[PDB]
């Protein structure tokens, strides 16, 4: 037995409008969706979407991608996703930020997952 | 920019206990372990686990692993986690079902995370 991959569930009241996010604003290929259940991808890595009725979950659901060219993915997305984090009405996206083992920036959706874009360095 | 890969984020109250499941029960090396936030793998397939302070985070958290040959992990993992699923006092793993796409089964583990194993088919 061997493990191939590894693909986060992110939380949504309405995973449709989520997928939309994911897909119009950051450029994510649909996969498929269900009124309970999303997948979407980008360059063969995928994150699924799945329906709960708290809101609690989505505002403690993270996950990490790694990604290579962190600062062009922060390009391609700093005029599409606000920078104020601390307004909890709209997505939002911090600077890139060095951490000890790499650099990397978050991005939280509009259902409150928050993501994490990172780079080994 | 390129996507490299995705890495599923579980949640726990305790996040030393639910690693060391991952690790001695489950057969995943060691990663790295901090008081609020571990990681493990296997086969280069990451999971990072996040401490919350609220059970109905992990209650609700899940993710997907595609594996291959699911039926020697299955059999890996048969003598070590109950079949009971109904009892929510310990981790337990579901039989291999068919589903649509292909097969797979679940995993509770000791946090409340559900981690499905699936193979495409």
């Amino acid at each position: 037995a061997v493990l191939l991959s590894g693909v986060p569930v992110l939380a949504a009241l309405d995973v449709s409008t989520t997928q939309k996010f994911w897909i119009e604003v950051l450029g994510f290929t649909e996969e498929f969706l269900t009124e309970d259940f999303g997948g979407v991808s980008r360059d063969g890595v995928e994150l699924f979407i799945c329906s709960v009725e708290d809101q609690v979950v989505p505002d403690n659901t993270q996950a990490w991608l790694r990604v290579r060219d962190i600062d062009a993915l922060h390009a391609e997305w700093s005029a599409r996703v606000s920078s104020d984090y601390a307004d909890a009405s709209h997505p939002a996206m911090t600077a890139i930020r060095e951490v000890p083992w790499g650099r990397e920036f978050g991005l939280r959706d509009p259902a409150g997952n928050l993501v994490h874009f990172s780079e080994l360095s």
